[PDB]
């Protein structure tokens, strides 16, 4: 599909695949069934039909197998939560949504108290979170939590928008989508994948931070690009293209053009800033053992920021 083809990705971002990929799919399918997160037909479709675990296998290269599996299971949980959210919206279950919203905040802080919750979606959350908390120091766990609390609240904003038929302005949508897509969660997960919690001064370096953000922007905006045409009109669904059509009087074709332009700007800016981020990685190798460790971690994470582009792109195409 010409609107969806990106010659730069095909030329410049060779696909990578974590060797654990076959076991990843089997184990995630088993986990989804064990936690009763979705019925069998839906679980088989997710793991075996669309093979969603490949998205993670093409992203977090170098992760230990246990970390990758924890990420894939969390990402599978996230898919199920999004489905629940959409269903709550379509059927107006404000009460069930508010309850879930509050339960997820509570379980994020104390997963242990929620492993056997009556709501299997909450129990599955608690199990994934508990597992993700076992890899790095509590400082990383608290950052993941702070970021995820923010994601939950953004889902609540989208709930009220969509149920009341409010289409967010373009700039309002960009900001919200950074939260509902969970940009900063996938960014956080780079660190257990490379075995190192990065100090604030390192991950807040402007080359690292901008590289990290652009990687997520591409994923989110390319997703919106792929799905815009077949989106259901028109006020009760969030998509950059729809905000443009609604608030900028664009036609569908024009909006597709604007979303694609933004996507390409993301790729070309990433190519420029990635080089700065890799230079920073080298600069961290100041001769010491610790410097070598940090340098390798940043280099690995920046490599994965790049891998996300091709993982996302080829997943949509295949």
């Amino acid at each position: 599909p010409p609107s969806l083809r990106l010659p730069v990705i095909e030329a410049a971002f060779p696909r990578q695949l974590h060797p654990y990929w076959p076991k990843l799919q089997e184990t995630t399918r088993t986990w989804l069934l064990e936690k009763r997160l979705m019925p069998a037909d839906k679980v088989e479709e997710y793991a075996d039909g669309l093979c969603y675990t490949d998205l993670m296998a093409g992203y977090y290269l170098g992760a230990p197998d246990e970390v990758l599996q924890a990420i894939a299971d969390y990402s599978a949980w996230f898919f199920v939560w999004n489905d629940r959210h959409d269903r709550d919206i379509v059927h107006g279950r404000a009460g069930a949504w508010r309850r879930l919203r509050g339960l997820l905040h509570t379980a994020l802080d104390s997963p242990g108290d929620h492993l056997h919750h009556e709501d299997t979606l909450v129990a599955g959350f608690a199990d994934s979170v508990r597992r993700l908390y076992a890899f790095l120091p509590a400082t990383w766990n608290a950052r993941f939590a702070r970021h995820f609390h923010t994601v939950i609240e953004a889902y609540d904003r989208e709930f009220h928008n969509r149920t009341r038929g409010i289409v967010p302005g373009v700039e309002e949508y960009l900001e919200l989508r950074r939260l509902t897509f969970a940009h900063w969660i996938w960014t956080d997960l780079l660190e257990p994948s490379s075995g190192c919690e990065l100090p604030d001064a390192v991950r807040k370096h402007p080359a690292y931070r901008r590289a990290a953000l652009l990687s997520q922007e591409f994923a989110a905006w390319y997703n919106d690009l792929c799905s815009l045409p077949k989106e259901i009109a028109g006020d009760e669904v969030h998509n950059l293209g729809i905000s443009l059509i609604t608030h900028h009087s664009l036609t569908l074709e024009e909006a597709i053009g604007e979303v694609r332009r933004r996507v390409e700007e993301c790729i070309t800016e990433f190519l420029a800033v990635e080089r700065d981020a890799l230079r920073f990685a080298d600069e961290l190798a100041d001769g010491t053992v610790r410097g070598k460790e940090l340098s390798g971690a940043v280099r690995a994470n920046v490599g994965n920021m790049r891998n996300w582009f091709s993982s996302v792109y080829w997943f949509h195409h295949e």
